[PDB]
């Protein structure tokens, strides 16, 4: 029902992976973003970890980004593996190219 | 000095394409914003449209996120074409994956 900063959880907003995988990336994320504090100015070092954590994971080649706000996104037509979610403030998006 | 939403600018944020293509890129985007009005349930559209035109344009494959609010991305160490501008409330940001 009720959290703080701490004990905050993972929201999905879309997905095409896994569940297995959904897991992974997502902890993954979590561990990733409470090392660093979850500070603003080092965000692009946790984007640049989720890219290299899943380029060696799931094969290249990754995209990743982290926002907060709103947004809106096309890469392709075609089946990808692309995954979106939030965790606190920052919202993920991360998928794959061929 | 002072504009509104009518005859607002394009605000450059980073870039890593020539000149003449920026300047292509963002009227493209001016036009395409301009004509669904501006509308946030539209902005997928105009994702996909930009992404459509640099295809074409200049080869396959591109990205293009359009949002509001802050982010920070990775896709390469390499040299790849990029660009991310500023229209009013939206941020643009397109570019290139092998």
């Amino acid at each position: 029902h009720h959290v703080d900063d701490d004990d905050k959880m993972i929201e999905m907003i879309a997905t095409t992976m896994s569940v297995p995988r959904q897991v992974e990336v997502t902890e993954k994320f979590k561990s990733l973003v409470t090392a660093h504090n979850g500070k603003d100015e080092e965000m692009k070092d946790v984007a640049q970890d989720m890219k290299n954590y899943m380029d060696e994971k799931y094969g290249r080649v990754w995209q990743c980004v982290i926002l907060t706000g709103s947004y809106w996104m096309h890469f392709s037509h075609e089946p990808f593996l692309s995954i979106q979610f939030r965790y606190g403030r920052h919202i993920c998006l991360a998928w794959r190219t061929p």
